[PDB]
């Protein structure tokens, strides 16, 4: 049977797929995409729980390359980077 | 339960399971990286390996096994390991 951490992929497999299949390339979401993903997919980006500036400024990035195509491996970046911003693990220091 | 946000929970935790259990927290060797591999992803990973970009990833986590990682580079490795075998990517 599957291990928690084969799961956990598994999902953010199908996560990519479900924006990934779109438009275009089903292996690549636009930057665009992937905002609009980290809006839909996740909890708030506000408040004191999260470094809020960072993902902003995060967002704000995706918006600035907004048609900038984005593969798994690259939408895993975004997303370890986000709960590095965002998980009270890292933010507690 | 299937949310993105459970399954970067299970990332985080499943990654100090390991970095927690010597030196910096936020850390964890490759060599250790590579037993997370074998135990957590025992159906997707060895013990053995058939795949050959997969063979070569942990053959250098073994040379290299001094060598100490954080959560965005465990990330980026596992991400990489599901490309390398996933049927989505690799039955494409
Ligand atoms: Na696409
Ligand atoms: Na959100
Ligand atoms: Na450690």
């Amino acid at each position: 049977m599957s291990s928690s951490l084969e799961q956990a992929l598994a999902v953010l497999v199908t996560t990519f797929h479900k924006y990934s299949s779109q438009e275009g390339d089903k292996f690549k979401l636009s930057k665009g995409e992937m905002k609009e993903l980290l809006h839909k997919e996740l909890p708030s980006f506000v408040g004191e729980k999260v470094d809020e500036e960072g993902l902003k400024k995060l967002m704000g990035s995706l918006d600035e390359n907004s048609d900038q195509q984005v593969d798994f491996q690259e939408y895993a970046v975004f997303l370890a980077l986000i709960t590095v911003m965002s998980n009270d693990f890292f933010q507690g220091s």
